[PDB]
């Protein structure tokens, strides 16, 4: 009956205290449709031995814990953010594996399982989310929890040649098979996991997507995470804040290219800046008549790799504006700031081009949000990296390879001069795909698949 | 009779082929008033054995030479730009002394003296400019030239504690004393040179008239200036159509404006930091002000210049990233050269001129800013105390750039200053620069030179 | 009949003009066994329109060309070294794709095919080597060459998820299928290529024998080897007098020794960090062990190579700074090239060979280390699981370089390993490499090639 | 009667808990000769409201305080270490002036004066040390202390053109004139101060070194800080630790160039490394036959400028050894470690060449220790920067300009090949100068000069 969701990041009930990130947006979407309990990190450190904080808002209940400084450091900043995140994004050169980080990662997964245990009922359907919690089912099983437990990976699962470089890949794979159901964003993610598993041990697969390894039974499946198209429509059509109501009037003959994401090296922001520079170099007709705005709030700012990409991005903004700016025209607006999601939906609506070219991305909700926010009668154009999970479904976007800056520049140019009729038909095709594959659909398919398996 | 001017940099007769830099602006100004021969580097490398190139335009004659790649490198990029420039600007940490650069520096001074020699007449009054040519009089003397030779240093002369770190300070000082007249931008520069000299040898001063090692020479101060009438004219000319638009659109935005070569002497990072402090501590200005910084690349082959440029690009991206809004860029950084004609107009329409070098011989941009202003509604000059110009632009808002909050506070005072206090500050500064004309500079120097008896 | 080998890099006939790199060592090994014509770049730039340079030494003929500055830059430094090398080593973050480099890469492959054409006979068997020449068969096909052409890739072939990021992966795959035979270093490389191919087009495999776009071709694995008999000879020769000394002085110090091009594929910083962990967690080894790293600069014009080198310099200074003593330097980092002959001898006197690349097609240094050991008292090989050699050197201490403590622990195990366990580990490794001779490599590849019927 | 010494840094009574630095070595030397009370920072942070810690050892009494994290940061790391230290060492490019640092600097001087007040007697002769405490006399005066107060500046006093860049030079000068006696390390330092003062206000000087400014009377004088030549002789001749007894035997045909200092940018370590490289480049005869050992413990490692210089030095050690090393010869031994002073005396004795080439240095005791420790019958050679205060008296050292690496290399070469007779006579001249100007002489001259002025 009752759904129990666990993730590291939560969306707070005070909704504009939100931090950038697709997982929390997704899960809140799901929970609002389902009902249930959300157990996860409050986002604060210190006071770890205080009782769980609990808030109820309609059909959702939140239970949060704090983490000690050391746990946050070893489990979150080191293992999750400087081993798993880079490795799953094919950045082995950025992995920073050390044994104490691994031990802390295991230590907090165990701790969190101790803290969740008293909240659970026999009934519960338990849904664990994302790379912070790979060991979590295994920790619940050793505490005797026999409930259905499903896992969903929000980020890519990398091929063996990358995954097996993890010193501890070994244990990770064993422990993932303690889940009853493993959900992935794309077929390639699922197949990659199954590949890694097969390299280590014999996996029997006697039915579509139903497996045995080390005598443990489990199911795999693909559920591309979505968005609430109706709600973003509503928020995108609400009035603009006064200061932006001005800027819209002033920029009446300027076209807007707009991008928004956490400042993460997975997102290819320097390559993007370079593609914009190539646009300005090779298509001088756009000078003074277009504007690229990049919103990039700091994310995980304690991890060295994140500091480096941020400094690199500041350099490129200064450089590009330094070179192509005029007294009365800044080509590139870089904002290292967090914007309310409500507001972003409006900004999307008034952008002529959404630029979403991550080097590697499990899904990318910004891409779907961009489409859902457009005025169907006069929609902008989506330029999308082929490496974003969303490219499997947003097939009518201008699909590009971000490693080819000139291909991205050309797609920006095509997007800026695209006729209304082509923009209508590209948009309506994309909108239909994301309406059919609702966050409500995601949630439904996963829970239904989970409820369908018999527990051990 | 005939004046012979020599400098490394020249102002070409094709006038919009001009490169940023105050020396060439100054000397052209001077020569236009005097008449004369300008001998110097064409700005090109290769073909060094070709005849001098000569062009005559009115009362001025240009004679230029090319330099080899190696000479340019040793004399210009290394010794002049990576030893003398940083040392004279109190940046010993940036000096890059190596013996081959010193040898090349002497080698080209000698070469240039050979090339100049056949052009000279007994008559000539010879006026050598700037740190590239410290040894030049010495080179001319060993070739038997007995003419009056004056030198003018366009940049600061540093105190002994800095100057004496130069491995070769020694020879530099000996050789400076072969000039009949040494001119400096401020009294402190003159006194600093005299100090350095006194530390090395006994200097008799029986009158600014000296003896060292039995060589007689005179010292004097001539702060370089501007043509206030001509900039008035160019500042009042119509704006290019694109800028005529921007002025209309920025009707309720105040403009803080700065322009200079991208040089570490100019304290651009500290400036950016002062602007950040303005934005941090005076939030009332958000959306209502704009700081535009124009900084063309200078001497871009010298590592220290690359470093400062990268650092400035970082700060622009950082500051805009932190204080920018969807419809408001706090800081416009342009790494581009602008025509001087156009700058005069931009000055006129700026509410505040921000000129806060860490160290500067004079700084003509400060004087240009005041000369350009509409007397009836002038902007405010915020000026570093370390710019030579601060000795005379005493009515500017004088600040210490090492204190970003003092600079922010002066920016705020400048932005809210009444019309009356703008009128009276401006009319005092304008008078000082009108009285001390580039024409006055040129006249005082030549007159002082013509007044000494040659050896 | 006649074998024609083409590679970018060649081993010169003056043998101590040799540059570090396994390809040239391999191919020379092969050619010495076979006989044949070696066509490739001389290593020099300029004079590109001069005739091919030809030298004959025994059963080998060399024919070399020069490259222009621009071709070297686009084809070698940019496309080969800053796109293909980093991508095939799973370093997409380092790829520096630009269209002019791609065009230059095509242009030089085409040019080289024009230059090779007149040397070819109908007879020939053509063997093309490495990532510089992926388009070469395609170029030869359009010039009408119907000969058997085999290709051998000396480096890894990356999985689709990486390979498909190449903007041009497309064309590369098409063109590789113009080879009759594609050879790889490990089964995984072969499978990865086949995967990439299958993602793009339908591949029929009715037998390692394939069809794509109606083109027939074969794939196979030939791990490249060494001459074990020759190194045994060169390892046992007398030491240079200076090193004869050091061996006497270091009698109670154990030597960990590593040698490779200073390449980011080799994981040198991670290696230094593993050594640091050894020194941190096993203090009993202080003053009693020594880690020497030899790392000649390779491809020093490519930014990513400069970066890794600067990082390595920093770590050497830091580690020595922290663990050194007045009479003990823990870590000897030498950014210098050593003659191969001499390296064999050093290997023989090292107690541990440390070979932990992050990613490596094969790694001959690992095989040379085993071949050089005195069978009666051999050192221990510590080997990254990511080196192709790990598929066969199964009895080395196999480690994951991303886990510095696993590497430190294996160094500790290696330093204290009993004679008996060193004898049996070494003999097992030596046998593998003796059965899989460079001669065997060459034989298998030629024999497979000679076995296909040409178009 | 009773002498009261105050400095930020103290030499602890547990003597091998000592931190590198000449001030504490000097003052302890002085106090051991005099007798007295030493009031200063314990070196610890936190517990700032605890009573002064007091220890008595013979004729010396220590009274120490802790500082809060914020006070340490503003007064010590920011103002003292990132404004005054760089400015007084002619590194305006490194000054990091901010008003909160200035306020904290004043705040702690005031606080320390409150803490000292109850310990003072009418009698006391008060001796304040170094740039941390420029305002201290002023603080004592406003609390009504009329005692003789002397100040001694251990570092250079920079010329007006540098000093006047300090936003706050103003107040600093006013407040220095509240001291009865101002002591400097060299005549140039004294003259520089007097210059700065003269630029601001009229100073009357009616006698040898006796002044009036703003109606405040005060005296100036020069007291070059020294060393205990007899004691270092003793410690230098003591047996070597067994490990070093070995190395000396093994290095019998290798000559040793040796340097030791805090890793500070004032010391010109990178320039030194470059001079060593030039020696190796231009004098290949020395390859395999010499060794340069640099000892450089981290100092003030929280200050960005110190981190920068350290990283730079690590790079140069790696680079130079990479380039000139051989399988059996490391040209350069860089050790980022603290060595006991006792041991250093011995390592000086056994060094052929002491390389002391700071870019700028108040005095430099390492230079004097280097000469005091040599075996008079077979002494090494001192190579000395002209910018070290010591160069005014160690006139027989090989004096060099560190900005000319080839001049420094040449001096190293001359030092390595100098005949015994020249080495004797250069050493005996230097030794006599430092014997005559004893730490005991320093202490005596200062106290005697102080005792000679009549208090207000
Ligand atoms: O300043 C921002 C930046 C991002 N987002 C939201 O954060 C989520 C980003 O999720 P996405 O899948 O694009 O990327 P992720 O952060 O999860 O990698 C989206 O819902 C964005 O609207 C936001 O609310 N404010
Ligand atoms: O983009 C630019 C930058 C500056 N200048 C001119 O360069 C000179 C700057 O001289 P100043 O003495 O201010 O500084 P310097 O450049 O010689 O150190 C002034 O006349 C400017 O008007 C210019 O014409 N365009
Ligand atoms: O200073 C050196 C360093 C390397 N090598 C040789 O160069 C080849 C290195 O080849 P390997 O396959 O290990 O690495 P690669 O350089 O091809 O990536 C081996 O023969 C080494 O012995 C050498 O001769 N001198
Ligand atoms: O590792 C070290 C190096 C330095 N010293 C001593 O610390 C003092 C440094 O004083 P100096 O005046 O030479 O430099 P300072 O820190 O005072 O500016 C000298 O006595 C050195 O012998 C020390 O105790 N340990
Ligand atoms: O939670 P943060 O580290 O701040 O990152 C924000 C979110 O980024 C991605 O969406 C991850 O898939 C989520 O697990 C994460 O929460
Ligand atoms: O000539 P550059 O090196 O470009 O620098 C431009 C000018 O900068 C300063 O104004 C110097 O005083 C001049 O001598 C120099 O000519
Ligand atoms: O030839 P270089 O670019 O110096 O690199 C040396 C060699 O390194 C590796 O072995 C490559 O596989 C070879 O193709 C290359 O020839
Ligand atoms: O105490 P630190 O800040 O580490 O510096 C070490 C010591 O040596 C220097 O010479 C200073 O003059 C002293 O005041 C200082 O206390």
């Amino acid at each position: 009956s009752r759904l129990v969701v666990v993730s590291n990041r939560i969306a707070p009930p005070d909704e504009h205290a939100a931090s950038a990130g697709g997982l929390a947006v997704g899960i809140l979407g799901a929970l609002k449709a389902a009902g249930g309990l959300w157990f996860g990190w409050s986002g604060e450190t210190g006071n770890e031995d205080q009782p769980l904080k609990k808030v109820k808002k309609g059909n959702i209940t939140w239970a949060s814990f704090n983490l000690s400084e050391q746990d946050l450091d070893e489990y979150y900043n080191q293992f999750s953010n400087a081993v798993l995140w880079p490795a799953f994004h094919y950045r082995l050169d950025l992995v920073q594996f050390q044994r104490p980080a691994w031990d802390g990662y295991l230590r907090v997964n165990a701790l969190l399982a101790d803290k969740l245990l008293p909240l659970l009922q026999d009934d519960d359907i338990i849904w664990i989310h994302d790379y912070h919690l790979l060991p979590f089912a295994h920790e619940l099983r050793k505490r005797g929890v026999n409930n259905r437990i499903g896992f969903f990976l929000h980020i890519p699962f990398p091929t063996p040649e990358i995954f097996n470089a993890l010193p501890t890949y070994d244990t990770l794979l064993e422990q993932l098979c303690d889940y009853d159901l493993l959900g992935f964003q794309t077929e390639n993610d699922r197949l990659a996991f199954l590949d890694c598993l097969s390299n280590l041990t014999r996996v029997t697969t006697r039915s579509a997507k139903s497996h045995t390894a080390w005598g443990k039974a489990f199911r795999t499946e693909v559920y591309p995470i979505g968005i609430e198209p109706k709600e973003i429509a509503k928020q995108a059509a609400g009035p603009l804040p006064p200061k932006l109501a001005q800027l819209k009037a002033e920029l009446k003959n300027v076209q807007n290219i707009f991008s928004v994401e956490r400042l993460d090296y997975s997102k290819g922001l320097p390559e993007r800046f370079l593609a914009y520079e190539a646009l300005l170099e090779k298509y001088p007709q756009h000078h003074g008549k277009i504007r690229y705005t990049q919103i990039a709030p700091t994310s995980r700012g304690d991890v060295q790799a994140y500091q480096d990409i941020r400094h690199q991005l500041e350099n490129e903004a200064g450089r590009i504006n330094g070179k192509y700016g005029q007294l009365g025209w800044t080509p590139l607006y870089y904002l290292n700031q967090h914007f309310d999601r409500k507001l972003l939906m409006k900004i999307f609506r008034y952008s002529d081009v959404g630029l979403v070219t991550p080097l590697r991305d499990g899904m990318n909700l910004v891409a779907k949000e961009y489409v859902a926010a457009q005025d169907p009668a006069n929609p902008g154009v989506l330029v999308l990296s082929q490496f974003a999970g969303a490219a499997n479904e947003l097939t009518s976007a201008l699909i590009v390879n971000p490693y080819d800056r000139d291909e991205v520049a050309a797609a920006l140019d095509r997007a800026l001069t695209m006729s209304l009729a082509e923009r209508i038909s590209r948009h309506a095709e994309m909108l239909d795909v994301i309406v059919k594959n609702d966050i409500n659909h995601w949630q439904e398919c996963f829970i239904s698949d989970l409820k369908q398996i018999v527990p051990r």
